[PDB]
C-alpha cells in the first residue's frame, strides 16, 4: 500500500504508555493542553484484537479542558500533492458507550482541509472515512485527531489502521 502518513497502525512502537507526546511515536504529535488538569492516558497497546498489526493507540481520556484540541493525536508529517484528492480511512471503538472524536486534516498554518466531524464512537470497530482536497500548494500536512470532548471523561478510545490515500 501507499499511504501518505507514517506508522498508521503504530506498528514501529514499542508498546507501553507514551509520555514523550511530541516525539515518542513516529509519524504522530500527541498534545495535552495545560487546561486537562486530569490528564490523559496515551498507550500504545498490543491486542490480538487491533484491526492492523498487533498494536493499537489508547487514549484514556480522565478529564478534558477547554476545546476538543486539548487532547489530540495529529499524523504527522504526512506527505501529499497539490490539488490531488485523498481518502482517509481509520478504524476507532471506545471501552465503553458515549464516545465522540472529530478527524481532521489540515496544513501547517492549521487550514483545515476537511474532517469527519463529531463521530459517534462504538465499543465494536468501526471504519470512519472521508475524502478531502489539498486546495493549496502544500506538500506536508497534518491530521489532527480531535478527542477532548466532555462526552469521552471516563473513558478509553482506541484508534488503529490510519490510511491517507490517493484517491
Ligand atoms: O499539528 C499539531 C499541533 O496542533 C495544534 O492544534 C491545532 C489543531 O490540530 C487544529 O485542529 C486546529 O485547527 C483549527 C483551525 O486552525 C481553525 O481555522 C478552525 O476554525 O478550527 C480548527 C480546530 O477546531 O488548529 C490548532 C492550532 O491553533 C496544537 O495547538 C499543537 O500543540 C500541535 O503540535
Ligand atoms: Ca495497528
Ligand atoms: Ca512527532
Amino acid at each position: 500500500m501507499l499511504v501518505a502518513n507514517i506508522n498508521g497502525g503504530f506498528e514501529s512502537t514499542p508498546a507501553g504508555v507514551v509520555t514523550d507526546l511530541a516525539e515518542g511515536v513516529e509519524g504522530w504529535d500527541l498534545n495535552v493542553g495545560s487546561s486537562v488538569t486530569n490528564p490523559p492516558v496515551f498507550e500504545v497497546l498490543e491486542t490480538s484484537d487491533a484491526p492492523e498489526g498487533n498494536k493499537v493507540l489508547a487514549v484514556t481520556v480522565n478529564g478534558v479542558g477547554n476545546n476538543p484540541f486539548n487532547i489530540q493525536a495529529t499524523a504527522l508529517p504526512v506527505n501529499v500533492r497539490p490539488g490531488v484528492t485523498y481518502t482517509y480511512t481509520i478504524r476507532a471503538r471506545a471501552e465503553q458507550d458515549g464516545a465522540v472524536v472529530s478527524f481532521t486534516v489540515g496544513n501547517q498554518s492549521f487550514d483545515e482541509y476537511g474532517r469527519l466531524h463529531h463521530q459517534q464512537i462504538t465499543t465494536e470497530w468501526q471504519p470512519f472515512t472521508f475524502e478531502f482536497t489539498v486546495s493549496d500548494q502544500e506538500t506536508v500536512i497534518r491530521a489532527p485527531i480531535h478527542f477532548g470532548y466532555a462526552a469521552n471523561v471516563g473513558n478509553t478510545i482506541y484508534i488503529d489502521g490510519l490510511a491517507i490515500v490517493d484517491l
